[PDB]
């Protein structure tokens, strides 16, 4: 059973195996390497692998991770701390606002709305009432500080400087007078002063023309009578008037009364009493007192 | 003399001469060496001389050879949750009110007092104010009735006489006024008969009021009492059939009873006399209120 | 023959010795049955499957991304969404009159105490407070009306009333009834006997004393004050005698002036006779009266 060449041994191999001048080595890529005499695996640097516990392994922070079914998985714990402080504002916080209050979402403010005229803010930033000024009607009126009545209502006084004219079955004349004029509550009253005039007639009438000679801040249409227009017998009293021709004067009781106002002139009726022949009469003070037109 | 190899303890084995070498999976020929195989990419790489594990730098590093997490990591999710700490609203105070199941906040109101109007905003609730007569609403605001400054009526009624057994009566139509807190009477002249030196007028106001003017509403303030109010001198003309000589009498509203009211007239002389002529005389006095 | 012979020497990780061929392995590295393999002791995530060396991972938490091990996005997904759930709509700041206090979290509003109050059921609303009167306008029976005092009130004066004039004095104990009514004063005086007057003269009205309480005597004072008027002008009927039939003469009577508590009228015209004895009839006298 000759073969020329009789094998003996080893005479080949296959690779990693290698021959080269009777001698055997092996070839090894990098992850593969010696150690002494052995084989080992090489782990360059500190990447989380390293030769421990008889063999390779994965090392990780046992904080963070951990094994779970042989799959490296995220500890639960290392999001809790997160979890628990959201949910910390999750169990009360206000997401949504409700008129008079106001929350912009993209500014994260919240304010109020309220209404100028009835409320304000104060200097403490206080929510407050406005103090409002009530709606009155004179005469009715602010007095220092209240509700209150018009000083304007309860008196005012003036003048009128006019001419008197006595009208009466042609008898004929006019006077000048300045009189006082005092405004009280609803009434307005005329104080004539003592005049002398001219004949006059059993019924005569006597006009008041307050269409000029009012001082301000009165005017012609402040000396019309609550009832207006209307002819009236109103505060009918008696006066003394001194009726003579030179002479010595008999005194006639007269009948006098607020008749009519028309167009600023006042016409007071008088009449009654006796009657005589004479030229000249020497009327009274006469004060003249009637319900005073309003708006 | 032998100084070959004839065995060969494993992973190396022989047959015919030949050795070889028996590999499990992850080991591997690669070219003419021996080679860690790693199939897919599962982070696990040959580099850098050797067996290296590969990670996310943004995400990942290495202490102590541990994989550990970067706490930049987490470093938004701690910044903004700390954006909302730092200040939010967690709680609220009556009047205000948070539900924190639906994260509501709405404000509790008094609806007698307070409201909101079509503009969404806090306004006081208007409210009328309490008045009482002759304060009174005036063309919207607080004001003085127009009804208490100036009132006109009429009586039309029986005017009598009566002194020292001399009696008599006569109708007038006569306006009245009420002006604020009096009442005036405007009396008509008027024809008589007899008159002693002191007697009593009566205004018989029971009847002859113009509605809506009632008997009531011409007593006085001071109602019934005995006074001596607004005397004043009136002319009276006393005649029988021819001319009338004027006497200067006194005149004085003295008491107001059951809707009559009387009137004093008295002193001023007398004559002898069948008929008297009156002026007309305005009576005024404080009017009753409640 | 020709024969081979074969290997005789190695170098590591192989050794020859007495004809035997042997393989030195260090840790990491072992026997598996006949074949050599990686050790990897208990489960840290590396596993031979596959074909070989793999590294395990949870698949929902972490992802290869160039072949580098990378969070999977989806891990921060539960939490991305309830942190911009928060962030879209709540309450950072507030403005007056409402207060967050940042450290405890709590949110109150300011309002003044004066004007506003929170009340039993919880509530906010306005105190209820009552409206500011000035006399005459007045608390009356719950509401806005016209006080009772200024409509009317009712007094007494007991004292003298003083003629003078020419030369001619002589005074009168008199009493009358006052009436405060509205803006006026009304004195109702008696009829009464006096002495002889003049063509003209003036009777006064002593008011610093006599007046029943709770009158006083700056109550008396006119609207005008202290001003010289003719106010109120009227006629008056005095009878003039020497102790037989009194002769009527109609005169002129006016309030003239108030001052110092007391009140002047004016008596004057009429003409007059020589006479010892006056009868003067009953006269009210009425004027606009002061205020405050
Ligand atoms: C993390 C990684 O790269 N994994 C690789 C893995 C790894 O490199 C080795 O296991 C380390 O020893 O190799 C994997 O197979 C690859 C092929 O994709 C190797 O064979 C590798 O790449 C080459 O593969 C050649 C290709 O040239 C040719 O196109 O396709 C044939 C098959 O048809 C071969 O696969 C390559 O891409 O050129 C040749 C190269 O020399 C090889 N490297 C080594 C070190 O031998 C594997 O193990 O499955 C693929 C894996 O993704
Ligand atoms: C990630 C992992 O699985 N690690 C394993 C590890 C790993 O598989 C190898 O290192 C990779 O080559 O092997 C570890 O040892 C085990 C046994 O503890 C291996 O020997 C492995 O186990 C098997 O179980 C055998 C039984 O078949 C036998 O009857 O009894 C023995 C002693 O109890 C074992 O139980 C198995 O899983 O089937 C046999 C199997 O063939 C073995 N695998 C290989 C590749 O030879 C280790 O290295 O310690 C365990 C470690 O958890």
């Amino acid at each position: 059973s000759g073969r020329p060449v009789l094998n003996q041994g080893v005479t080949s191999a296959g690779a990693p195996l290698s021959i080269r001048n009777n001698r055997m080595t092996m070839g090894l890529n990098d992850g593969l390497t010696l150690s002494g005499n052995n084989l080992a695996i090489r782990l360059p640097g500190n990447t989380g692998l390293n030769i421990q516990n008889g063999g390779l392994q994965f090392r990780f922070n046992t904080d963070q991770f951990q094994i779970v079914n042989n799959n490296l998985t995220l500890k639960t714990t290392v999001f809790d701390s997160i979890n628990s402080r959201i949910g910390a504002i999750e169990q009360s916080y206000v997401a949504s606002a409700v008129t008079p209050l106001r929350l912009n979402s993209s500014t994260k403010v919240l304010d109020m709305l309220i209404d100028s005229s009835t409320l304000e803010i104060n200097s403490s930033g206080q929510l407050t009432v406005r103090s409002t000024s009530p709606n009155l009607r004179y005469p009715i009126a602010d007095v220092s500080g209240g509700i209150g009545m018009s000083p304007n209502y309860r008196f005012r006084q003036s003048m009128w400087i006019g001419i008197v004219s006595y009208s009466g079955s042609g008898l004929n004349w006019r006077v000048q007078v300045n009189s006082d004029i005092f405004i009280v509550d609803d009434y307005i009253h005329i104080c004539l002063p003592a005049f002398d005039g001219f004949s006059i007639a059993d019924g005569g009438d006597l006009s008041l023309n307050f269409v000029t000679g009012l001082l301000p801040p009165l005017l012609t249409g402040d000396t019309e009578p609550a009832f207006h227009n209307d002819v009236v017998t109103y505060g009918a009293q008696t006066v003394a008037i001194g009726l003579s021709s030179g002479g010595t004067p008999q005194y006639m009781s007269k009948n006098l009364w607020v008749e009519q106002w028309q167009d600023g002139v006042l016409r007071l009726r008088v009449e009654g009493g006796g009657s005589i022949t004479h030229s000249n009469s020497k009327w009274p003070a006469m004060t003249v007192s009637y319900p005073r037109s309003f708006t």
